[PDB]
């Protein structure tokens, strides 16, 4: 109603996002249906996170559409030229270090938005993050995102795609809070400069070896409540010691940031607003102009 379908774009979850026009081409999304009718919860949380999360480096918001006796629920937003995972199957050449910071930079202002208003995502992930024409980098889908309170409690389980997915979430933790979201960021960051899946696991087992290989192995010394994990209770890995896959392309202090990014420790793993105070962003590589950035 009142939009006509252009064509479908990709299927997340239960929800799917279409491409429509105004009178303007603009991208719906409609949300996940559910069985109990009786408004649906889980397409609340979506909208709230969403309407929260309201920042130039996420997705704008057009209009929300309910009817049909509750049964469709779809979000009308402003359309974006591209998602980050198809310039890494489309680019010929590497990103450029400005560039990528100035992505990163992007992102991590957008990520503090959400943890300042008490907003997990728990699905960042490329092809969830939208870049626009004129360099301007927004995310895209919430169908994962929660909120979350001072004092914590157990939450979901398993959440992030496996790829993304937080160490302690492949061990089955039982609280979590913000410390997988930071994860995923690290983990797009590698993406970024090699154009391909950091840990691509085939499994759960295959993606805790993947981090642990190139990582090392974490310990109760390097990561207190180790051994109350409910994973390393009754389960013991190989131990896999010292490995930089990034040789001759990114800076020291690139290497730091990318170590407080991919922390064991969820304490001691580095937060959104710490990140942008990192010298990396600061060093000899500057970050480009979102502007200035290349053709598609
Ligand atoms: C050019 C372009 C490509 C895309 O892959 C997506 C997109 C479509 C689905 C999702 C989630 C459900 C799940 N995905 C993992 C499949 C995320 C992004 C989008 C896009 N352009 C847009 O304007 C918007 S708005 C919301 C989305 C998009």
């Amino acid at each position: 109603e009142e939009f006509q379908c252009l064509n479908r774009i990709e299927e997340g979850t239960y929800g799917v996002v279409y491409r429509a026009k105004d009178k303007e081409i603009v991208a719906l999304k409609r949300l996940k249906m559910e069985k109990e009718k009786e408004f649906p919860i889980t397409s609340l949380r979506e909208i709230n996170t969403i309407l929260k999360a309201q920042h130039p480096n996420i997705v704008t918001v057009r209009e929300i559409v309910v009817g049909s006796n509750m049964d469709k629920i779809y979000i009308v937003m402003n359309y974006v030229e591209h998602d980050l995972k198809s310039l890494m199957e489309t680019m010929k050449q590497p990103f450029l270090p400005g560039e990528v910071k100035t992505l990163m930079i992007q992102l991590l202002r957008g990520v503090k938005h959400l943890h300042d208003n008490w907003i997990l995502h728990r699905d960042l992930k490329t092809s969830n993050l939208l870049l626009s024409h004129a360099g301007i980098l927004k995310v895209g889908d919430f169908g994962l995102a929660r909120e979350y309170g001072s004092p914590l409690k157990a939450y979901t389980p398993v959440v992030v795609t496996l790829w993304y997915r937080a160490p302690e979430l492949l061990l089955g933790a039982k609280e979590y809070s913000t410390a997988v979201d930071m994860w995923s960021v690290g983990c797009i960051f590698g993406e970024l400069l090699t154009q391909k899946p950091l840990f691509p696991g085939k499994s759960e087992i295959d993606q805790i070896n993947k981090v642990f290989k190139d990582l090392g192995t974490p310990s109760e010394k390097i990561w207190p409540g180790y051994s109350e994990l409910p994973a390393v209770k009754k389960m013991t890995f190989s131990e896999h010691p010292y490995r930089k896959r990034f040789g001759a392309l990114l800076s020291d202090q690139g290497f730091d940031l990318m170590n407080k990014f991919l922390t064991y420790f969820p304490g001691r793993r580095i937060s959104a607003e710490d990140g942008l105070k990192h010298e990396y962003f600061r060093e000899t590589p500057l970050p480009i102009d979102p502007s200035m950035f290349p053709k598609l």
